[PDB]
């Protein structure tokens, strides 16, 4: 019973980045993770698979393995028919050893010859094209409808495409319900993370998806006219009238300051959540936070070692004959800078097997896919310097153990026959990385940092000192920038957007010192035209051009380049979304990011860009133009330095 | 549906210029790059194999692989018939997987011996010969007809050959029409770059490609005809009434003025184009430029590092088991005034994989295939100062490093043989590292065009050819406006900056006495060509020209008056082709060049075009006079000389 969607995960999006998987002699494990919602079972599960042996393979003794999770579902030999042609072949999987997370790994095994084959040889091999995939077809349960599994329903670990979690209001939400929302958003985002997130809205219309449907015991919406009032904020989990299988999270309360502290509740106190219909009623802080303090970006006051930076439990070792390179990320904030330029210092405390004869058999450090540097295997407390050419809001640090095995072979007329002997390696969870002999100044009038890690407003990773200014009786799009922005803030961060300020009017603006976010459009007090591009009248605009445009600029920016050349003014018929970035004129610290659009067409271009993530790593500079053939981003401007000395 | 063309590209143009890629156990993997033009689809895909095995090879267990995106389309094993013949394959190469730039990689395994095989020994090879290219042809589909995507639809950067945009006007152009398509020519240029401009010029008639019309509401194409009469610039991306595949850019306007604002926007307000239909009603500018500020050249405000000298993201990063050359091409502007041969002095700092031991490893530094200076990898990295000789830097130099590895891997005992895998190196030069060019000056001799030819030194002295006059004669035909945008666009292409504030006269009366540099397209004034400086003169079948009393194929840096003498004037008359390409000094000024680009015939104007078009002829260019004839370019260095700059 209930919907059934067919699923097709080809191999492209599920297997590592380099697109296709060789199996040679050393490294025959190819593997492939996938995971299930826990609410819903696989049926009809098969596996295709379009790969391409080696000509020199024997026929017989030369086939392949499926495991999945430790289980042989069947094994695939090549005919000598076969034995250098395309091959194509589909494989039942059974779909009782399926569970929350699974992982396929196809084993390799070959045989050239009989009597003297030797090992890590580029003469047998088993390629599989990103051409195959998996076609399972997912047939939904129905919950227990207990809150306690929260927020199962909603969001689970186990799932890899984007949460599209849709949210109805009530229709024109006020300020308490819009801070409520973004708040309800912000911590979603932040428990799903790098898997992407999406909050539609909608007025009055229950979705196809689980939603969240928020109330005020006035303003009640649709639906829920039967249900009666409520006395205190209450959350409860009811089923959709017309089709069960999807469940509403339905939040009650007399005013928008219950609802607030619904939300609030939810973000924070959800731990604790028992059965159904959940009253929550005190929910206040003790301390303040400390800024620069969010869980996903490093600690920046005490030395951080490596257990911190594992989020995994056999991330720093490795086995088999070409021990796999260990990976560490590490995910700084884009407000760093160093007058010293020595560089940053880390203790390593790798060990190894120690090799049989000094063969040269090497390990190298590399920093974003760029080689760092290297250290021969003839255990240690090596004091490496990082020089600081690379470090973002987010990078990877790669360890791989270059080895290889002066293994003998023999005379010409007696060769000697073995097996491979393996070789592990491992870091050590003791090595330390300094990271506080860096300050907080930047130049911050561009967009890169907000794009990729939203640096000026996720100063605090509550959002204290934040004030979102929204148009009065906002409409559906303006209301998914705002809740998707949000989102977008959180996740980036590891805390919820608890303390944010949505405000309506421009009045709160004059004289607070807090960063300032424009969705719908620019008030009067601003837009002053100067330190200001991109004014878009919802008829013409006009842009400024830096008088120069040159990729990949110097570490520190220049004033020479970046300035204003000439102000191209046009009218269009088409649809645009700008995002530009500024100084507030209150305060010289504090910025102001402005998200806006001319048209519907452009308000849903925006949210698409905003949604996703692969157009939104390339905005860089002031001013970022999203049209219907993509996004180009631009630096023009004054520049201001936020951050002390 | 569309026209398909079917085109076969050789390995000889789309490989290195060796052409010939020799597959051994050091570097078995060769690479062969093509982009795709993003608007027409590819629909046959098929490869040819012209390859030549070792007779050592073993038939079965050598192979080789053949990699488009690293997705093997097919392998080809070696037969013990075909060990030491040469081998035609053919290939079919499925065409779902090709993306907008394209690398197929040719892998060799090699495998002569059993018991034990010399890694990265001599006899395991494989060659590929430079006719074994592909055959492939390509679909033009339906473009959305969408602004957005410009220059999209009307250049694509993925492409390797010249675009050919045909500009169309409606007859006898105006000054502000000449101006406008110069600098519509110009932006074009510049955004193509080294993939070489044509610009033909058709008067009222329709092409069978994407092109640019042009209107003012008056003196239509013709063609334009029952489309209401615009008010403002608009801009907008039509169909051609013959076939809707090929899209014609119509650029409207109510005078000659409001198609200068057109051309000024498109240049420069090029990022917020959307929808059709585009329409521009203001451009000004806010400060000027200046000087020796391009956004190709390098700049000498401060010295500047390797990561402005990029154009990628992994360029200066090479791994493998022997290590490829880094090259990185700096383009510096040949007025650095250098004679004291003071050198210039850069900080590099290289990081490498260090060797187990000392065994004569090491970078070598070259300039233009010289030696500068050579470091060993065994010194126990570091800020390195390398002082460059400035007696051979020119204008479109490169610097390359090369890492040469003596990789000392063991072999084993007379008894045992040590067999094993060839662990790879890795190295990388960093972005840290810098050179130095603000402490030069700016000062040379100018009676020479190769600086003409190359960076488009006297009119691209600024980068918007603020100060830059440019002379047509009364009603120009279609060969001086296809010469004059041609000649435009090369320099727009040389630069990085559209020419905009550039001025275009009919006649001879606003260069009396004004500071700025002469551009003659068609004939010399009455009024210049009395001056003595005239090397040579291309009248109705009458040409004579003077003789530097010697010439030397390699000169030195430092001209002497005496080896450029003019010697014996000789004049003549014949009924053939010739272009004329001369530079000499202003009347009016003393330190602005006056450069000419002279022709008589039709055939020589066609000519003229087809050697300023490609970069292979103008690179012949240099001296003071260039003639263009049916055997090339000859060029010869007479007349006096003058020094422009400074100090």
């Amino acid at each position: 019973n209930g919907p059934s969607r067919d699923v097709k995960l080809t191999f492209a999006q599920i297997a590592p980045p380099p697109g296709s998987m060789v199996l040679r002699g050393i490294n025959p494990n190819g593997s492939i993770e996938f995971g299930m919602r826990s609410d819903e079972v696989v049926t009809k599960a098969m596996l295709n698979l379009e790969y391409t042996p080696s000509p020199s393979l024997l026929p017989v003794q030369s086939q392949l393995k499926v495991y999945l999770n430790d289980e042989l579902m069947g094994v695939l030999p090549v005919t000598k028919e076969q034995l250098g042609k395309k091959t194509l072949a589909q494989m039942p999987i059974n779909p009782l050893f399926i569970s929350d997370f699974n992982r396929v790994r196809l084993e390799f095994v070959g045989h050239y010859q009989d009597v003297c084959e030797k090992p890590a040889s580029t003469t047998l091999w088993l390629d599989v094209g990103r051409s195959s995939g998996l076609d399972l077809t997912y047939q939904t349960l129905n919950v227990k409808n207990d809150l306690s599994h929260f927020p199962v329903p909603f969001f689970d670990p186990s799932d890899n495409r984007t949460n599209t979690l849709p949210m109805v209001f009530a229709g024109a939400p006020d300020v308490g319900l819009q801070q409520a929302s973004a708040i309800v958003a912000s911590w979603f985002g932040s428990r799903s993370g790098w898997r992407g997130q999406n909050f539609p809205v909608l007025y009055n219309q229950l979705p196809d998806r689980n939603a969240i449907v928020f109330a005020t015991n006035d303003k009640r919406p649709d639906f829920l006219r039967d249900h009666p009032a409520v006395k205190a904020p209450v959350i409860e989990m009811i089923n959709h009238p017309q089709n069960p299988y999807v469940k509403l999270l339905v939040v009650f309360g007399r005013d928008d300051k219950d609802l607030l502290q619904a939300a609030k509740g939810i973000a924070q106190g959800n731990i604790l959540f028992r059965g159904e219909s959940v009253v929550v009623n005190e929910v206040k802080p003790l301390l303040p936070r400390k800024p620069y303090d969010a869980p996903n970006w490093v600690r920046t006051d005490r030395p951080v070692t490596f257990g911190e930076l594992k989020t995994y439990e056999e991330q720093l070792q490795s086995s088999g004959l070409e021990p796999a390179a260990i990976n560490v990320s590490l995910n700084l904030p884009p407000d760093l800078y160093l007058m010293r330029s020595t560089g940053i210092d880390m203790d390593i405390n790798y060990r190894y097997t120690m090799p049989p004869v000094k063969d040269s058999s090497r390990m190298d450090i590399s920093l974003n896919n760029q080689f760092l540097q290297s250290f021969n295997l003839s255990d240690g407390k090596t004091d490496v310097s990082i020089p600081a050419l690379k470090l973002g809001a987010t990078n990877q640090l790669r360890f791989d153990f270059e080895y290889m095995n002066p293994m003998p072979g023999g005379s010409v007329d007696n060769c000697i026959t073995f097996q491979p002997v393996q070789n592990h390696v491992v870091i050590g969870d003791d090595s330390t990385i300094d990271f506080s002999k860096y300050y907080h100044f930047i130049p911050m009038p561009d967009l890169r940092a907000f794009a990729n890690a939203g640096f000026p407003f996720s100063r605090m990773a509550d959002l204290s000192q934040t004030i979102t200014v929204m148009p009065k009786a906002p409409n559906e799009a303006q209301m998914e920038t705002l809740l998707n922005t949000v989102g977008f803030i959180g996740a980036q961060t590891g805390f919820p957007a608890i303390n944010l300020t949505v405000t309506d009017d421009g009045s709160t603006i004059q004289g607070k010192d807090a960063d300032i976010m424009i969705i719908g459009g620019i008030p009067d007090k601003l837009k002053d035209d100067k330190q200001i591009d991109l004014l878009v009248q919802a008829t013409e605009s006009w842009v400024k051009t830096p008088m120069r445009q040159t990729p990949f600029p110097g570490i520190v920016p220049d004033e020479s380049d970046r300035a204003a050349e000439t102000r191209s003014t046009l009218t269009s018929s088409g649809a645009m979304a700008a995002v530009i970035g500024f100084q507030s004129p209150y305060n010289d610290q504090r910025s102001v990011i402005a998200l806006l659009a001319d048209s519907p067409r452009g308000y849903e271009m925006l949210n698409d860009a905003v949604n996703d993530s692969g157009k939104r790593a390339t905005m860089f500079g002031s001013v970022a133009v999203i049209r219907e053939s993509g996004i180009n981003s631009l630096r023009v401007g004054d520049v201001y330095y936020v951050g002390h000395l």
